């Protein structure tokens, strides 16, 4: 008599990722039975490839999500909005399809058994190949990740709903990122630190009183009444060396707050000042999403 998260939220570390984004061309119905043989098949490649530690999100739109629950639970769900006015654009699609482990083939072959399953009823928006760079750094040379959630026990206090009718779901946020390293290197190694807030080879923190409001951390490590707005994070360098490149953004929470404070921070709405990373990288997508337990998706039906 209790709810089971979903295998994608809470693995640490994984080396490579898959996010697929995707509207819905037909009835609602189709996302019904494509949900259960996708999370069946996840369960199967589990037990093939129990050594790629693969796991797997399926989270649906506002609009999809409304129809499938019958408008009951996830109060905070809505279409991502536009924040900073047009700053941060909104791509708000239907479902998301998130899924990594330790080997990017096994994650190729469970993206193609998602596409499969959920077959002409969607139409693939975007594909996004997510891969751990060299110390777990950014493209931009920094260290991704130090302060996110460690650990089972407080990564499902901040990403997995508790109780009542969501217990075991999760609210999602993903937005890529694209990065203008050329504009990065122009910048001097002390400027990049004090727009991020963390030294960058020895990935120190810069103390709150020593560095910019504009630094990524002033703006992004918020808390109220002493108390963190937490989320956890799995996102991913991606992108060719030549070509288009930067961050995948992917963030899980117990309550879609959490994640919005820090956008309405980032972007100009709380205190008209925005992040410091808009000089050498921009947000090109923006979606958030309801990731239900994996029993509610076995009651979908
Ligand atoms: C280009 C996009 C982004 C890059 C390169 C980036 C990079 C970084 C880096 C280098 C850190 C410091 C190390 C750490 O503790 O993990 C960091 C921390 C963090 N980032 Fe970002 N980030 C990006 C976007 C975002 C977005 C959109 C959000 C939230 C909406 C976010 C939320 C956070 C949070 C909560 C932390 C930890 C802050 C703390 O408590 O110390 N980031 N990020
Ligand atoms: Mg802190």
């Amino acid at each position: 008599g209790m709810s089971q998260v979903q295998s994608g939220i809470l693995p640490e570390h994984c080396r490579a990722a898959i996010w697929i984004e995707a509207n819905l061309k037909g009835d609602v119905n189709a996302l019904r039975e494509a949900s259960k043989i996708f999370v069946d098949n996840v369960a199967t490649f589990q037990a093939k490839f129990p050594d790629a530690k693969l796991g797997a999100v399926v989270a649906f739109g506002n609009n999809v999500w409304r129809q499938l629950s019958g408008g009951e639970g996830a109060d905070e769900l809505k279409d991502f909005p536009v924040y900073g006015k047009g700053l941060a654009p909104s791509t708000q699609y239907d479902l998301l399809i998130h899924i990594l482990s330790a080997r990017h083939e096994v994650n190729f072959s469970v993206a193609q058994a998602a596409l499969a399953a959920f077959g002409d009823a969607i139409d693939v928006k975007e594909e996004i190949h997510g891969f751990r760079w060299v110390e777990e750094r950014d493209l931009s040379g920094f260290v991704d990740g130090t302060e996110n959630p460690a650990g089972e026990e407080t990564r499902r206090e901040v990403a997995v709903i508790k109780d009542g009718v969501d217990a075991g779901g999760s609210y999602v946020f993903v937005q890529r990122w694209e990065h203008n390293l050329k504009q990065l290197n122009r910048m001097s190694v002390p400027d990049q630190e004090m727009m991020i807030g963390r030294t960058k080879d020895a990935n120190e923190e810069i103390d709150g009183d020593e560095r910019p409001v504009t630094s990524h951390l002033s703006r992004v490590d918020l808390k109220e009444d002493g108390k963190g707005l937490k989320i956890v994070r799995q996102s991913l360098p991606y992108g060719t060396a030549s070509g288009t490149h930067g961050l995948y953004f992917c963030a899980y929470c117990a309550r879609l707050y959490n994640i919005e404070q820090q956008l309405l921070s980032m972007f100009g709405d709380t205190d008209g000042k925005r992040d410091a990373m808009l000089r050498f990288t921009k947000p090109v997508t923006g979606g958030y999403y309801f990731a239900p337990s994996l029993e509610r998706i076995q009651a979908l039906g």
